[PDB]
């Protein structure tokens, strides 16, 4: 009467074991959701406690897709505008991009990854708008997945926010979640803007959602975040060959002594496949790789592929694309 399956349990195993081996990285994880039910339909850590559900993060750029979500469902912003995505300073802090860009439309601060662009649409929103977003998409909230010692995160009342933190909370920091609820926010995109409950029994009733955006929100975010996988995104290594794919890559600096420091990163990617009409969500999450790169497309988006693309072979679905 579980729900995972045993066979992408294995895969994403391997998968996971390879990557932490090769890259010598300290920990990391692997969560593969049904992306219209929420059943776990895999889980894996390295050896240790279940840091998908026992251990927040700071989710930095896989945050992103969420405050454009917003931003188009309000009416106020439209795919097609562009934004001045120069570095800017608020207070003394920076918001920046790793390469500038003078300015971006929202297709191009999704395939680029711009933490300045992001950080502009959700300055449209008050501190309020914006925290009762994230706490709908369940930041700060018990899942109740069954599982012990599941973390709730952490989400600051916004009448506590600065402005600096109002903008670097779009981009990712200054909240935290789990692996497991960051795969769990994604079902907003995934189920036509519905937010799913996640479970490790099978499902016996239709899991009851709750609307966060309109499903045509949904619908267009998802066709944006096909960029990041194809020519010119910062997710080109998790493409799947027969399938568009979603997705989201992140790469974050660790706090050490409450300080960023650049010699000390985490690498997410999350995305969904087949892009249109998505069966599973795989994310992925590999802490302090030491060998052979830093960034997620280097060091997660590989793992991504091959779970996503065993994952799909699978579960029986055909590509949507010849191979090649
Ligand atoms: C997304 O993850 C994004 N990553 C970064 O911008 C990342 N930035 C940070 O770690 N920080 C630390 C925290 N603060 C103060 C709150 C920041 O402003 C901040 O930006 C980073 C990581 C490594 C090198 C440079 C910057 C961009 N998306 C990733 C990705 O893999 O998609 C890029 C590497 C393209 S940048």
């Amino acid at each position: 009467a579980l729900s995972l399956d045993q066979r992408i349990q294995t895969l994403a195993y391997e998968e996971l074991n390879k990557a932490v081996e090769y890259h010598q990285a300290k920990a990391g994880t692997v969560v593969v959701l049904d992306a219209r039910t929420g059943e776990i339909l895999a889980l894996v850590n390295t050896p240790g406690r279940n840091r998908a559900v026992t251990d927040m993060i700071e989710p930095g750029s896989v945050m992103k897709p969420f405050p454009i979500a917003k931003a188009l469902d309000s009416g106020k912003v439209d795919t097609t505008d562009t934004f001045n995505t120069l570095p800017y300073k608020i207070g003394p802090a920076t918001v920046q991009d790793t390469h500038v860009y003078p300015t971006l439309d929202v297709r191009g601060i999704m395939q680029k990854s711009s933490n300045v662009g992001t950080s502009k649409l959700s300055a449209m929103f008050t501190p309020k708008e914006m925290y009762d977003f994230y706490h709908d998409l369940g930041v700060g909230v018990r899942m109740h997945s069954g599982f012990p010692g599941e973390s709730a995160g952490v989400l600051r009342n916004w009448r506590k926010w600065r402005p600096i933190e109002q903008a670097t909370m779009s981009f990712g920091y200054g909240l935290q979640l789990s692996l497991l609820q960051l795969a769990r926010a994604y079902t907003v995109l995934t189920h036509d803007g519905e937010l799913l409950p996640v479970s490790f029994e099978k499902q016996a009733v239709a899991p009851k959602g709750k609307r966060v955006i309109k499903a045509s929100t949904a619908k267009k975010v998802r066709e944006l975040m096909v960029s990041v996988t194809e020519a010119g995104g910062s997710g080109i290594a998790g493409a799947v060959d027969g399938f568009d794919v979603g997705a989201k890559t992140g790469t974050a600096r660790k706090l050490v002594n409450g300080r960023y420091v650049d010699y000390k990163h985490v690498a997410t990617f999350i995305g969904f496949a087949p892009a249109k009409n998505p069966r599973v969500i795989v994310a992925v999450t590999i802490d302090e790789p030491t060998a052979n790169g830093y960034y997620s497309g280097v060091v997660t988006g590989p793992v991504f592929k091959q779970v996503m693309g065993g994952s799909l072979n699978i579960l029986g679905v055909s590509p949507t694309k010849p191979l090649t």
